[PDB]
């Protein structure tokens, strides 16, 4: 066992907040948190990503119990998925500058992922997590290593090359995400008709109220060639200085 392992004791399990597992906690009586219960031993591999990982936007690693029954611990975000978030009564009031700033945020945490050298696999707005003040960090490790594919890059759905591209494609995606309020990509078409299509050149159109400039941000992530896709480090950049630098003239609409 290493440092990260505690007594099960020491957890009080309260709230059930999903099943499939997550719980809303205390730990050592003080401190709130998220208790994620359950091969035990691919179970354990996302604890084993997350203890390599350190960044304020992903979701922080706090103990595991690492004899069953098993759990994993983590600080808790108090408002729930991104997605639910966004189709929620919250919403509603969402409007460009606030989804653009969540979005910078969740390239951030990537942009992490990047300078470590890992890749997410399964990037989109059901595994962002929300807090207080809007704050959005990147969850779900199950995948990451040193699909649904609506989200994931033609190469990386066909022939299984996942890479830090295929989850700078799954942002792009989960820009239209932000700025339909969560809706699914590619309305009315199945995943065999995603696929063939995408394969035919086949984007999603600029949604109603968003700017071309975004637009061109997701079509630049959905380039067929991985390499022609633009880092983490780039669209975080971006979409931090967006309001001045791109779009300095932005004026609110009735839904962006
Ligand atoms: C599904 C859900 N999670 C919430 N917070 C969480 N924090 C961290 C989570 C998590 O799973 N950590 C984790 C673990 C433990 C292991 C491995 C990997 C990870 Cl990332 S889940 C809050 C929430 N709420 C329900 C809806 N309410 C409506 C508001 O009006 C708000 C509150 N629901």
């Amino acid at each position: 066992k290493d440092a990260w392992e505690i007594p099960r004791e020491s957890l009080r399990l309260e709230v059930k907040l999903g099943q499939g597992e997550v719980w809303m906690g205390t730990w050592n009586g003080t401190t709130r948190v998220a208790i994620k219960t359950l091969s035990p031993e691919a179970f354990l591999q996302e604890a084993q990503v997350m203890k390599k990982l350190r960044h304020e936007k992903l979701v922080q690693l706090y103990a595991v119990v690492s004899e069953e029954p098993i759990y994993i611990v983590t600080e808790y975000m108090s408002k729930g998925c991104l997605l639910d978030f966004l189709k929620g009564e919250m919403g509603k009031y969402l409007r460009l500058p606030q989804l653009v700033d969540m979005a910078a945020q969740i390239a951030s945490g990537m942009a992490y992922v990047e300078r470590m050298n890992y890749v997410h696999r399964d990037l989109r707005a059901a595994n962002i997590l929300v807090g207080e003040n809007l704050v959005c960090k990147v969850a779900d490790f199950g995948l990451a290593r040193l699909f649904p594919i609506k989200w994931t890059a033609p190469e990386a759905a066909l022939y299984g090359r996942f890479t830090i591209k295929s989850d700078v494609w799954s942002f792009g995606i989960l820009l239209t995400e932000l700025t339909t309020k969560g809706r699914v990509p590619y309305p009315g078409m199945v995943n065999r008709e995603v696929l063939d299509q995408v394969e035919r050149g086949y984007r999603m159109p600029c949604p109603p109220e968003c700017p071309e400039s975004l637009h061109d941000l997701m079509c630049q992530c959905w380039r067929k060639d991985p390499e022609e896709r633009p880092t983490f480090e780039y669209l975080q950049a971006f979409l931090e200085d967006y309001f001045t630098s791109t779009e300095p003239q932005y004026q609110p609409g009735e839904n962006l």
